[PDB]
């Protein structure tokens, strides 16, 4: 069968036909009148909201908010709706999380976007934008492929809506456009040193027994993502934090068998610290980033400096462990614990 | 010294006082023109904050938001500012994420107030409104009183300005208060019969290795707290979740080796075949509700059935958990495993 | 069948009752015309107005006096008391004394009220406010939770006429309550800190023969109220004293018998120089209090700096002690030596 | 020193570097002005205009026609041939048939386009439009990355001049796009079963005396190539059929020697019954597709359902048997018996 590995190795290419085809798929969407922007969506869908937010909040000059599904209630819809549009993300296109929270949006009077990764998913019935991801299809439970697909999506529609509304230029756009291609084309280079040091760590990976996630503000839905997909490949506790609100408490519960993934952007001047400090109760303390201290642990990768884009190479490497270790461990990492699960509930 | 139970036990008495104070204090806040709400904190004033917002954003007719301190931004302060309250919660008064954050908002021209557990709170020198929750001293690092009396005040500053500015009248103000009053007057209940639940569950309690809560939507902050307090005085991996969302991938990670506590607030029909379906992958699930099954391992307690006010109720057992198990692992919950860790960093 | 220590354990879920009630305890008394307060009543009740009246003079802004029942006569009314409020204090709520005390008082023309911890007391009778002391029935000779409720019921009081007066604000009021509750909130710490400190020094307190007290001014009242309880249960001679007072000839009678309870609220610099004075006769010095000398027999609690609401934790020890070391002397601390005393004397002509 | 399977695993990555060059590559050709298109070349590169030509004919509005150089005459461009494209296919690029009958074309005035699989192939110096096939060099004798990629190349030139002249929208060239991208990430799933299967049939494969292979007609061209590389690799006789020929007497020469590799793609209902019957003549019959019968001699691979872009992945198995198993057989299949076979029997001549 296909597996992660074979997912992450065609996103380039679907991110480049994606990018190719923004000036058809948007034309519509971006001639609306908006006055604010809602994404909306579970687990991984939610996860791209909360990583392209910031990005798309420093671009438009509307309101654009992140809200899982079951945030979204009457009380969300009591001003003006009719100059609102709700972007619903789900990639399989069937999540009813997603899809009740677009419908109740809808009853409301807002105008409902769809973001699947297939053409005719169910939430498309409901919406007035079909803004397909289109990335193609991913058999595998742990997507890679289509998170990254998603969130560029989500960023070509704020150019596009920019461009269209007079906030950037036709030049900007397409020096943004460049940017995203800049970090793109460090995929594959971030791909290989990952396989690297995933090797050299191997046997630590293999007996990691929890997990815990320490990244900047600027990749905070990255790392809850990275979170998400070790816990349903690895089968153990993981969670992502926001350096800060790590310092807020989480240090009680680390011992000798914690395993800490730092994801260093170069912002934080204390990580040095954070290092030492984990690394006195320990030994499983890997730093990943552009300018981390070489050796065996760390991972130093040509991430491109951009603040933004740095999204689309950042957890490659965390990613990678999805689709390797589990194997070590007696798991197929895109087979689920339970197929009948949902069924079940 | 002080225990975490001493302080749950006094908690009732200082939200009765503060309830007393409340025309006092936001006599002069109610009388500011607002057009939009930001409450800030690290963790747990954000989730104050988490759990309180839907509450707000369902009494007021403006848009009230929660936002950690590292979400904060210039653009997040784009628009008209004259008529934004940010107000910055901090219950020790100088989290210096929180007190950034405030500083921010004051620069950009938005009117600030403070939520401190002490006057003079470093908070407080940035702040237009000082509005102090008046809970008195609490020299645990596991906060349990001070959570439910911040949650209090953010009530009561909407009540405060829903009745000022017409959108409920006097009688509906009172109709409120009672409500809460109600909520206070079952804490000792409560109490009681968690504590009656944690001692026939010594057991599995003391040997817990890992933690999850999966929690309803209304309660969705007290969900998040109840993992955090568990995590810094259990010292072991604990995550909250909320229902829907737990459904999206989380259920790979369960073995026979975790605990997982559900708060039932009876709004969620699955509930049953949820307990059922992960009763089937450890011995550790523990329910806890108005409704819930009696057995052994389940706690039944008449919580208000106010999706609102049920929030001063819910999590009583869990913060008992973090009082008295920790002693039987070895740990003064009050006190953190490094003392010298924020000095460190 | 309740102990010293169940009455003791229960004082706080008591007095955060009596915090909540008072805004409607103390609704018509506040609104009274006052001038002066006087609070009388004997033994324990005579305590509680010797330790809040400072606080109470502090607060106000009429005279707040103290007085034993027999020190109450025609002359101490000579000129216009219409706006003077007699505070009568029994737990009980039939003293005698006090009731006497109070008749006279409202013959003269001042207003009366009464302090209780019962419902329907005998002082009730005679009085326009009932200021009930809501403690719960305390069915022990040595009273405890009595004590420390009657001193929070005078303080509220004080607040009570303070804020309707105009000398508070609502806020100073909030926060005044706020810190008395901070005080009530360490009661449990301290109460077990003294348990362990009288187990580390059992064999001493045990063999107890004559006890002296010495408090600062501060805790007057609490230090003559714990000097009588250990009096009533340990049942040997027993004597509090302010530090200053101690000075002025008290020091002639310590001998290596002696025993010594300082109770150190860090406002007297002397305090080692007097402990190292009187080591040196008597091995059987011990100091309570924020920053006392390591040594066995020496107990730490962290109370509060404030002068008026340490009042709420500083003696809990002393009255553990009553409770715990009479019943390793043949003595169950909650029973008088002779339960028909009073009756075999008889009582005062009531008024 | 590149193997066949080197190769195969490179051609994914290729593949996708020529969909992400083609608007580039086919700018210019896109824009002239076609009423017919002929697709010609020799061996392989005859069999990718044999598998493309359907998917092309259904795509454009032009007749689409393949042709053996050796068919390609004067007889061939009797009126006005002004806008016939001839796209000469020769992954080496110097294959005289092709180069000649590209030559002829162009005399009658044709437009011309090459496909070689290097830059400054002898077959681009009468060319209009050098489109070529970037797969990069493949030193092997047996060519497999160059066929996929020729055919990818073929399928873009259709879908580019497609959306140009108003066949499709935009949005359905990107669709299609993924569609092939679709197939092309299942080629390293589909080789990882098929390396499994090969194991499993070891010994029959690599006892092989002679060779059919029976396809359906939506992989004709695949059949025939899987045919010919076979043939060049295990050295004996193989032929390639699709099903209804098969059926016109190719069954009278089946014997208990005969090996016959059935590609199932699941539009033939008959398929079930000619296994049936030919396994009663002989023991190795294999049969590939995504819905075949357990046996240990059948390969299961999940393979789209789309009658086209099956092309990226029916024939790896093949291809891999060509790889592996002549190695068992004293043979590397990458260099050929007689490495101056053609310099033995010379050229034709190169007009």
């Amino acid at each position: 069968g296909m597996t992660i590995q074979d997912y992450m190795l065609e996103t380039p290419v679907r991110m480049r036909e994606i990018i190719s085809n923004a000036d058809s798929l948007f034309n519509e969407v971006k001639r609306t009148n908006l006055k604010k922007i809602i994404i909306t969506g579970s687990g991984t869908s939610y996860h791209s909201g909360v990583q392209v937010q910031p990005y798309l909040q420093n671009l438009l000059d509307i309101d654009v908010v992140k809200m899982y599904p079951f945030m979204i209630t009457e009380d969300t819809f009591k001003f003006d709706n009719e100059n609102t549009l709700v972007v619903g993300v789900s990639q399989g296109g069937s999540s009813y999380s997603t899809y009740n929270a677009m419908k109740l949006a809808e009853d409301k009077g807002c105008k409902i976007a769809s973001m699947a990764g297939c053409k005719n998913a169910l939430i498309d019935e409901i919406s007035d934008y079909i803004l397909t991801v289109n990335c193609g299809e991913e058999k595998s439970g742990a997507k890679t492929k289509g998170y990254y697909c998603t969130k560029l999506n989500l960023m070509l529609l704020g150019l596009q809506i920019a461009r269209e509304k007079g906030i950037i230029s036709s030049e900007k756009y397409n020096e943004e456009i460049n940017k995203i291609l800049d970090a793109i084309n460090r995929f594959e280079a971030v791909y290989k040193l990952s396989k690297q040091w995933i090797e050299r760590n191997k046997e630590k990976l293999v007996n990691s027994k929890e997990i815990r996630i320490i990244g900047h503000s600027d990749i905070y839905g990255d790392t809850l993502e990275a979170a998400l997909k070790l816990l349903e490949t690895m089968r153990i506790p993981v969670t992502g934090y926001e350096f800060e609100e790590f310092i807020h408490g989480i240090y009680n519960a680390i011992n000798s068998d914690s395993t800490i993934f730092i994801l260093d952007t170069g912002k934080e001047p204390r990580v040095t610290k954070m290092i030492d400090v984990l690394s006195g109760w320990t030994e499983n303390v890997f730093a990943i980033g552009r300018d981390v201290t070489e050796n065996d642990k760390n991972l130093k990768i040509d991430i491109t400096d951009n603040p933004y884009y740095q999204t689309f190479n950042f957890i490659v490497p965390i990613q990678l462990i999805c689709g390797e270790i589990p194997t070590l461990r007696g798991v197929d990492p895109s087979v689920p614990k339970d197929t009948r699960f949902h069924m079940k509930l």
